[PDB]
C-alpha cells in the first residue's frame, strides 16, 4: 500500500455523466490515509465535455480554483443584484487566462465554444460546511429534480404569486425538458457571448517545461509539468507546499522518499503513473519524475507562499553545492558523505544540465 | 429526524438559575450530528435577569458576542491596570447599540438597571481551550466557592501577606456570602451608573423587517428578524455564511433544501419552530420561512466577510432574474426551465413583493 | 491520567538520536496525552543537546522551528537553493546575541557548539505542515543512519550525477569512511572563518524573580524566561488569552493550577512537583501559583499571544481585583462578591506591597 499513490481505476466517483459530457470527484483524502489529514479539507472535482455544450447553471457550497487542461470555455458568474461576469478560459494560446477562481455559492454556467475540441478541466475546491461537495443545480431534466420543487406547494404559489399548476407548466412541466445537465448548444447563440467574453513563468529545456502560478489570496500554487520520452526531473522538494498531482496524458515513474510508516529510517514509495492518476507529495519530502511516455501534468500547492524549490542535482538551484559554498563548508560536506568536500563538490559538477535530465 | 434542528425542550443545559435569573448553555453542534462539524469550535449561551439584578464578576476562556434580545443592560469591562469600559446596551431605541464583543479571559460583570422589564440575552461563544466553555467567577456565595478557594493555604498568606484567618473573614467566611451569582440590587446604586454608562441595514415591508451587522474582525454578522403573522421569507440562500436561527419569542415554520443523506438528489428538511428553538441553516442551502404568528428571530452568520444574498423570488436580489438578463439570459432561462425564456421571465414579473411576502 | 496537565520528563519524550556527543529528544503528542488539551494537536517540543565543539549535519524538516538557546553559545546556518545562506550566533545570557531564531520549513540547516567548555542546550518548539508527526530528513551517511538520497533507484542517480553508480558510492556512500552518527565532533581551526562571520551578524522583576517575555507578531507566539530565587512565589494570575507551554530547564518549583472539574461552576485544583526537563501546560483564563522549591529557571512558549493580557490577583502591579474597586461603583460590587464589605476587602488587597513575584518561605 503506497497511501499517497490513488489509481484512476478506483478514486474518482461519477456525479454524473451523458452522451455530451461527465463530472466525477476524487474521494475523501484522509480517507484513505491518516497521514493525509492535513488534506481533509481539499477535494478535487474533474469534468469533460463534447464541442458546443452548455453546463446548466448551478451553485456548490465550495470555493473552486477552475483549471482548463484542454481547449477553451466561457465561463459566467451571475450575480444576485443584477450583475454578471464573463471569463474566456483557453488553455495554451498566450492571451487569454487558463483558470479563474469561483466563490463559494455563486451561481455559475460554462460553454465549451469550439466545434472540434473537448473541454478538459479540473478543479481544487474547498468546501464550506463540512468536507463534502454539493453542488446545487436550479434546473429540471429528466436527470434530476430542479430545489425549487423541493418546497411546498403553497410556499411556491404565495412567493412566485401563481397557481401552481402555472408554476409548474413554464418551470417542472415534464415535456420540454432536456435530458441532463449537460446540453448540446447551437452554433448560432454562441457566437454574439463568445466575442463579448473575449472582449474580457517557465523554466525547462529540451527534456521538460515547469510553469508555476501563484495566487496569494488562496494561499495556493498552480504548475504545468510537459516531459518528453525519456526525460528525467531530478531529485529535488517543495520546502513549504504540499503538492497534489495529476497526469493528463501521458505516463511516468515516480519515486517519493518519506518516513519508513519516528525515527531516521527512510522507505521509498515507487508508482507508476498513468492519465487521470493522483499523487500527492508532502512538504520536504524529496521525490524524482521520470517519463515513461510523453507526459503532462498539472498541480495544486497548498501552502504555496513562500515555498522554496530545493534540487538535489543539476546546475540550477542546487542545496548540496550551495552547503559547499558556505563559510567553512567543504569540511561540512566532507563530514556528511564519506568522500572529502572536494570530491563531492568535483560529482556535484559533472551534471552539465539543470532541473529536467535525459535518462536513458 | 432533522439534524438542523434544536428543540428548547431538549437542548438547552443549565449552568446557574435562582429566582432572579438563570444561564443555561446550547449543546455541542458536532455532537448532534457529524454534518455540523465546522461549527465544533463554536456555542451558544442564553441568559436571563429580573429587574434590578447583577450579575457577579467573573471571567471565561472564550471570546464572546453578546446580544440583547429583549431588555437594557450595563455592561463593565475590567482591564488589570486600573481600567474599566462601561456600555449601555437596549434592544429598541437607535441611540445605543444592541449587541458588544468581549475579548477572552477578561472580567466583566452585568446589570439590568430596569425597574420592570427582564433581560434577555443570546451570545456566540469561541472557546480558547477545546469544545467546552468555562466560566470562572471570582464570587464567594451559598451557590458556589470562589477559584481562589482552590488555592493552598500558604500561597494564600503569601499572596496577600495576612493570615489565613483574616483572608477567611474577609472573603470566604460562610456568614455573609450572598446565595448565588444574580444578586438583587438596589435602584439608588444604579443611578450614577446608567449616567455614566450612558454617555459612554433593514430591508422590510408590512410583512416583516430585516436588519444585519457584520463584524469585520470577527468576520461573523448578526441579523435581527420580525415578521407579522402569516408573513413569508420567500426561498433564497446566502452564498458563504452558514447561519445560525434563535427564536426569541412567536412561532413559525420553516423549509430548508439539502442533500439526501455525494449525489444531485435532494431532501426537504421542514420544521415547526418556537422560542428559543435553533436551526442551522447551511451555506448555500436554499430555505423558506413562515410565520406562524407574530415573531422575533436573532441570528448569528459565521464566515460571513463577502457573503451575498440570493433570492429566488421577488422584486429585489432575485438571481433568477439576473441570468435572464445576462447576454443570452433567455436562452439559457429557456434550457433551464420547461417554458421558454419569454415565458418564465414573464413568471418571475408577478411578484411585486421583495423579500417578505403575505402567505396568510 | 490523574493530572492531565503535567508531563513527567521519564516517561514523556522518546530519544531519536543520541551517542556521546549529544542527544534529540521529542516531547510525546499533546492531544495523545489529554483529550481536554485538543488544540495543541498542532504542537510539538523537540529538545537537543550537545558536547563543547560539535557539529549537527545538514538536514531539512517538514515543521516551522522555533529554536531557544537555554544555555551556552551556537552557530546556525540556514542553506537556501539559490546560492544564499545565513547566518546567526545565539547565546542565552550575554544582551548582545539573541537567544532564538525562526528556522521556516523545509530550510536545509546545520549548527556547531563552538566552545571548548560548555554544553548547548536547545529546547524548539515546532508545528508541523503534514501531519502531528515531526520528520527530520538527514542528508549525511553515517552508521546511524542512510542518507534519503541512498533511497532512490541506482539508474535514477546516474542519470541525476551523470555518473556511474560505483564512483557516485565511492564518493558518498561508502561505508569505507564515513562517520558514526549525526553529531560529529569538529576542530576549533576548522570554524576559524564561519564564527568570525557568525559573531560579525521587556523584562518585570524584583530580587525575587525576573520575567522576560517577547512576542514573534508573524508568528502570534510568546517566548518566556523565568528566574525565581528558592522560597519564592509568582502570585496567583492568568493570561487571558495565550496557551502556555511550561518548561524546567533547571531546578525545581511546586505548581498549582485551578481548573474545571472536567462545564459546571465547580472547580479542581491540579498540584504537581516540577524538575529539570518536565512540561506543565496552563490553560488561557484558568488561574496559577507558582513556588520555587529551589533555586528555578523557566522557558515558556505563549501561543495564541496577540493581545493577551497578564492578570494578577495580589500584588500593587496589575491586579485586576483592585481594579474591580476602583470602578465607578467598585466598593459595592466588591461587597456583594465577598464575605466582607468592599472596603474591608479593599484593606486586605493593599497589605501586599510587593509585585509579581513575593517571598513566601
Ligand atoms: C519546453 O519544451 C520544449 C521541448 O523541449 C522546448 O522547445 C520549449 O522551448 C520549452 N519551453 C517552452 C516555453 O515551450
Ligand atoms: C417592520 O416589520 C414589522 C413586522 O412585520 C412591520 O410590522 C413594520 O410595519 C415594519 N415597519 C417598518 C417601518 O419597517
Ligand atoms: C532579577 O532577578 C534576579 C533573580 O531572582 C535578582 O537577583 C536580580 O537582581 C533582578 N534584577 C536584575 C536587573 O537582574
Amino acid at each position: 500500500d503506497n497511501p499517497f499513490y490513488f489509481n484512476s481505476d478506483n478514486s474518482w466517483n461519477t456525479l454524473f455523466k451523458n452522451q455530451y459530457g461527465h463530472i466525477r470527484v476524487l474521494q475523501r483524502f484522509d480517507q484513505q490515509s491518516k497521514r493525509l489529514q492535513n488534506l481533509e479539507d481539499y477535494r478535487l472535482v474533474e469534468f469533460r465535455s463534447k464541442p458546443e455544450t452548455l453546463l446548466l447553471p448551478q451553485q456548490a457550497d465550495a470555493e473552486l480554483l477552475l483549471v482548463v487542461r484542454s481547449g477553451s470555455a466561457i465561463l459566467v458568474l451571475v450575480k444576485p443584484d443584477d450583475r454578471r461576469e464573463y471569463f474566456f478560459l483557453t488553455s495554451d494560446n498566450p492571451i487569454f487566462s487558463d483558470h479563474q477562481k469561483i466563490p463559494a455559492g455563486t451561481i455559475f454556467y460554462l460553454v465549451n465554444p469550439d466545434p472540434k475540441e473537448d473541454l478538459r478541466i479540473i478543479q481544487l475546491a474547498m468546501p464550506v460546511n463540512n468536507p463534502q461537495i454539493h453542488e446545487f443545480f436550479l434546473s429540471s431534466t429528466e436527470a434530476q429534480q430542479s430545489y425549487l420543487q423541493e418546497f411546498s406547494k403553497h410556499i411556491l404559489e404565495a412567493s412566485f404569486n401563481s397557481k401552481f399548476e402555472e408554476i409548474n407548466r413554464v418551470l417542472f412541466e415534464e415535456e420540454g425538458q432536456q435530458e441532463g445537465v449537460i446540453v448540446n448548444i447551437d452554433s448560432e447563440q454562441i457566437k454574439e457571448l463568445s466575442k463579448h467574453a473575449k472582449s474580457s513563468n517557465t523554466i525547462g529545456n529540451e527534456f521538460g517545461n515547469l510553469t508555476e502560478r501563484t495566487d496569494n489570496s488562496l494561499n495556493v500554487l498552480i504548475s504545468s509539468i510537459e516531459m518528453e520520452e525519456g526525460a528525467l526531473f531530478v531529485p529535488h522538494y517543495y520546502s513549504k507546499a504540499i503538492v497534489i498531482l495529476v497526469v493528463n496524458e501521458g505516463e511516468a515513474h515516480v519515486e517519493l522518499v518519506g518516513p519508513k510508516g519516528e525515527t531516521l529510517e527512510y522507505e521509498s514509495y515507487r508508482a507508476e503513473l498513468s492519465k487521470d492518476d493522483v499523487f500527492v507529495i508532502p512538504a520536504a519530502y524529496p521525490v524524482a519524475i521520470k517519463a515513461t511516455s510523453n507526459v503532462n501534468f498539472t498541480g495544486f500547492g497548498i501552502n504555496a507562499n513562500n515555498n522554496n524549490r530545493n534540487l538535489l542535482a543539476g546546475k540550477t538551484d542546487n542545496v548540496i553545492s550551495s552547503i559547499g559554498r558556505a563559510l567553512d563548508g567543504k569540511d561540512v560536506l566532507g563530514l556528511t558523505f564519506s568522500g572529502s568536500g572536494d570530491e563531492v563538490m568535483k560529482l556535484i559538477n559533472k551534471q552539465s544540465g539543470s532541473y529536467f535530465v535525459d535518462a536513458h
